[PDB]
């Protein structure tokens, strides 16, 4: 083995991890440091003592400390599991720097969490972070060597909440975030309820929603909107818009996997609408026949094999044209997709396709440029070219397209993300979310592209660690809502900030 293992008895081993998830004001029992014993305290043990450090700056920002003890070693803050993780909570005065528990109180458990309640104040600047470190763990007065695997650094944001966490509602997993703000200010958050594992269609997957009518301060209980009915009969990959008439429209796929779809046995595209701010939804309407396959009225598309619209959001143009970008498989000989805009000029009654927007594309998004042109951002799938994100432009409201290399300059490890057109210090810019990588789904970042200089900013990492798909919206009061896949076993996390919190 990698280490020398002695033969004079059993050896307890202690591992610790500092936490780096984001936080927000007033949150309760936020983990700062996790400590794991390799085995239960031995039968004759009487006490464990944990000593720690916590800088004045962090002390000033918390209202209370605790030691939590659990039989489970959890990834996220213990309240995020809604009781599915059992734990006891032992208060510590915020000024103290040591705490002790009897072995009887520990009751055989191995997992300890130094946690804090967060106060009401913050600057939200890049440097506005919370930290602590466990400095000693002693059993019956005998210290143990600590293996430190990460430092603690929790950034304060104006809002931070995991909206879908593994195990919620009985679903093992969650993926594929979509966020919509309506004109009346309602927030609709949807996801794939990946009930048995984290894998894609053709697994059995449902679509789930939560809603907020207070700007994301509080969220409704999750509701299953579309129920999967078995393998090959699931649903997922939601994108959302609100039409000019006010109705909400969700588009999604169901059925077999993307690469299993064929013209005669497709993975289908469905739409559903809500006329009451997402409280109720119409039964899913299959619109596959407008796109491809056996029932399509255009014989030139009746042998196309598959199509899916990119999860997250579409775009409703000033004209009222409703758009989503589809990635379409035109040949069964190749694992290649081409992008086309799927659009409706009649509030979703009928749907048409643009001319081809991008060859060898993948999930793509739209945004409205200051002068009315439409910008497409296309996922780079298969490490093409220089591993950069791809872009294209339309000046005819999405009907025809030309590649726009002048917008290229950010790396894409091959992942969905989102755009917002913003104005900052009088300048028209694009905010784009993607993982930073490089070459992997790590470090969820945002970048600003300055339209006039044609240059991208350095990235700002919003959420360090494993990070994948993201969607973003602009709240009415100027805040940005950023809805991201955090972690290897994903939770979908809604983070609120203003641009100056990240770029100032
Ligand atoms: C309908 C469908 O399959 N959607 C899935 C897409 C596509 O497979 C790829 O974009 C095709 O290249 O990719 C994911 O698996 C991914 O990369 O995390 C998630 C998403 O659920
Ligand atoms: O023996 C039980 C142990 O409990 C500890 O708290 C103490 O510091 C040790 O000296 C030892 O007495
Ligand atoms: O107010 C009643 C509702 O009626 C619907 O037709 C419309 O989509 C909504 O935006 C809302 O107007
Ligand atoms: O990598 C940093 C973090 O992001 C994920 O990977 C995971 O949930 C955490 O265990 C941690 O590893």
């Amino acid at each position: 083995g990698s280490h020398h293992h002695h033969h004079h008895g059993s050896m307890q081993e202690v591992t610790m991890w500092g936490d780096s998830h984001g936080v927000a004001p007033n949150q309760v029992r936020r983990t700062l440091v996790k400590v794991a014993l390799s085995e239960s305290l031995p039968p004759g043990a009487k006490q464990i003592r944990i000593g720690f450090s916590l800088p004045k700056e962090t002390e000033e920002k918390v209202t209370a400390l605790y030691l939590l003890v659990s039989d489970s070693l959890a990834v996220r803050d213990l309240p995020d599991y809604k009781g599915r993780v059992s734990y006891d909570s032992f208060p510590i005065s915020k000024e103290d720097r040591t705490t002790a528990l009897s072995a009887d109180s520990v009751a055989g458990r191995r997992f300890f969490y130094l946690a804090a309640d967060i106060g009401p104040v913050a600057s939200f600047s890049r440097s506005d972070t919370l930290t602590a470190r466990v400095e000693e763990v002693a059993v019956d007065g005998r210290p143990l060597p600590l293996k430190e695997l990460s430092p603690a650094s929790r950034r304060l944001y104006r809002g931070y909440e995991a909206l879908f966490v593994p195990g919620d509602g009985g679903s093992r997993n969650y993926r594929i975030p979509a966020i919509l703000k309506t004109a009346n200010g309602t927030l609709i958050a949807m996801a794939d309820r990946r009930k048995y594992n984290q894998t894609a269609l053709p697994e059995d997957i449902d679509i789930v929603m939560r809603r907020s009518t207070d700007g994301g301060k509080s969220w409704s209980d999750p509701r299953i909107i579309v129920q999967g009915e078995g393998r090959n009969h699931g649903f997922g990959d939601v994108a959302l818009v609100q039409t000019q008439a006010g109705k909400l429209l969700m588009i999604f796929v169901g059925g077999v996997g993307l690469w299993q779809s064929t013209p005669d046995r497709p993975q289908r595209t469905y739409i559903s609408e809500s006329r009451d701010e997402g409280l109720t939804w119409s039964p899913p309407r299959d619109i596959t026949h407008f796109i491809f396959g056996k029932d399509c009225a255009d014989p030139g598309r009746s042998r196309w094999l598959a199509s899916f619209c990119a999860s997250g959001q579409g775009l409703v143009l000033p004209s009222g044209r409703i758009t989503f970008v589809a990635a379409i498989r035109e040949s069964g000989q190749e694992y290649v997709l081409n992008n086309y805009v799927l659009y409706s000029d009649d509030e979703g009654d009928t749907w048409q396709l643009s001319d081809c927007a991008y060859r060898r594309g993948d999930e793509a998004k739209l945004s409205l440029m200051p002068d009315g042109r439409v910008l497409m951002s296309i996922r780079n799938q298969g490490r093409q070219e220089s591993r950069q994100r791809f872009f294209a432009l339309s000046s005819d409201d999405g009907l025809t397209w030309e590649r726009a290399k002048q917008f290229e300059g950010i790396h894409d490890p091959g992942c969905n993300g989102a755009m917002l057109q913003v104005k900052r210090n009088g300048r028209d810019q694009v905010l784009h979310s993607l993982p930073l990588g490089p070459d992997g789904r790590r470090d969820g970042a945002v970048y600003l592209f300055d339209h006039v200089s044609g240059r991208w900013s350095a990235p700002v990492v919003v959420n360090s660690g494993s990070s994948a798909y993201s969607d973003m919206t602009l709240l009415a009061d100027g805040t940005i809502g950023y809805f991201v896949e955090e972690g290897d076993e994903i939770s979908l996390v809604f983070i609120r900030f203003v641009l100056d919190d990240l770029f100032d």
